[PDB]
């Protein structure tokens, strides 16, 4: 037990982002060495070393045969899975048939190696389990990681085995979904009183919403669906076109083929819509975009609304199905639990809080850490 910490980290183990947060006197998000309080779910390999999270993602571009991403869109899965099959014509890195499974192939201290998806999971938990490590003093050995509410059995297995791996007693695979109720204690008191309760989960990449059922401790999940596809950063995307277009017309000039001009550009996008969730107007600026020209415009927030419309509404969609699904109706809903940076959108919470005539929105834990920080209290439960 010497230098051992008696408690579990709380995971979530994301397909683009992670997070880990621990519970000693409080719930505390852990930030990487770079500072930051999510880590990209990314490894490199290079001709010398192998890098994980930040490092590995800003290296992306210069080495992309190499990096590997979006594990978690393999992890459990067959080679011949539909999804798979689809998902590998859009990465740059190669995944090949062993058995029927899919495994990743690349270049690592110039040879070839192959990795299961799980290994390569095992390596990002390793990374969040360090984090964590370096902040509490003391070594981690076990850990709460979530999953999507629609892993089944083989991608739950698959992911406690990239937990083993990794050196962590998995102590449970819980629920994204119902991490983020957990977080907000709700059902906390384990009390026979019954909740529904609705998890909008709009991530940059991802968007899930749950229908969950609480009572006595038991936390079920009773509907899912959503768009696996959509996320916040396809409101970036289209900030970004409305950009060029807009450069291209002042000057003439056309960015799309310089990759450092497109990159400077969605910062910009990106920094504007997270203005306009605070502000209602502001000027996007990029010095010396291209050939000589500085980028200016601006930006209010019922542009950027009307930029995003079809977006924006189409994310009720799956509320809509969950409860008819559930054969529950949105007057039995209980709390609504945002979760992804995008739910701070004023204009997603307002259509979400209208569908749920003026309903308060459970937003006060960082949307973007809410999952790790339930994993965290259940960690803290099991210990
Ligand atoms: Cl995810
Ligand atoms: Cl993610
Ligand atoms: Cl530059
Ligand atoms: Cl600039
Ligand atoms: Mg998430
Ligand atoms: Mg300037």
């Amino acid at each position: 037990a010497e230098g051992v910490f008696q408690g579990a980290i709380g995971i979530d183990l994301g397909t683009t982002y992670s997070c880990v947060a621990t519970y000693e006197s409080s719930v505390e998000i852990i930030a990487n060495e770079q500072g930051n309080r999510v880590t990209p779910s990314f490894v490199a390999f290079t001709p010398e070393e192998r890098l994980i999270g930040d490092a590995a993602k800003n290296q992306a571009a210069l080495n992309p045969r190499n990096t590997v991403f979006d594990a978690k869109r393999l992890i459990g899965r067959r080679f011949d899975d539909e999804s798979v099959q689809k998902d590998m014509k859009t990465w740059p890195f190669k995944v090949i048939d062993v058995d029927g499974n899919p495994v990743i192939e690349v270049q690592y201290l110039e040879e070839t190696k192959t990795f299961s998806p799980q290994e390569i999971s095992a390596m990002v938990l390793t990374k969040m389990k360090e984090i964590a490590e370096a902040k509490i003093g003391k070594k981690v050995e076990k850990a709460v990681i979530t999953v999507p509410a629609y892993f089944n059995d083989a991608q739950r297995q698959a992911t406690k085995d990239a937990g083993a791996i990794s050196g962590l007693n998995v102590l449970r695979i819980i629920n994204e979904p119902t991490a983020a109720a957990i977080a907000y204690g709700l059902g906390a008191g384990k009390s026979e009183k019954e909740r529904h309760v609705l998890i909008f989960d709009l991530g940059g990449g991802t968007f899930d919403v749950s229908l969950l059922h609480i009572a006595g401790g038991v936390y079920t999940v009773k509907s899912t669906s959503g768009n696996t596809h959509l996320g916040g950063q396809d409101f970036d995307t289209n900030l970004l076109e409305h950009f060029k277009a807009e450069f291209k017309k002042k000057t003439g000039l056309d960015i799309s083929d310089d990759a450092r001009a497109l990159r400077r550009l969605r910062t910009a996008a990106e920094r504007a819509k997270r203005t306009l969730s605070s502000v209602t107007q502001t000027t996007v600026e990029v010095d010396s975009l291209f050939d000589g020209e500085d980028f200016e415009s601006s930006l209010t927030r019922a542009r950027f609304e009307d930029l995003n419309a079809a977006l924006f509404k189409s994310t009720l969609e799956p509320v809509e199905q969950v409860l008819k699904d559930a054969k529950i109706s949105k007057s039995q809903i209980d709390e609504v639990v945002l979760v992804g940076g995008s739910t701070r959108i004023p204009k997603v919470q307002k259509l979400l809080s209208d569908f749920f005539d003026g309903k308060q929105l459970e937003k006060s834990i960082n949307p973007d850490e809410a999952v790790a920080y339930g994993a965290a209290v259940q960690g803290a439960i099991l210990t």
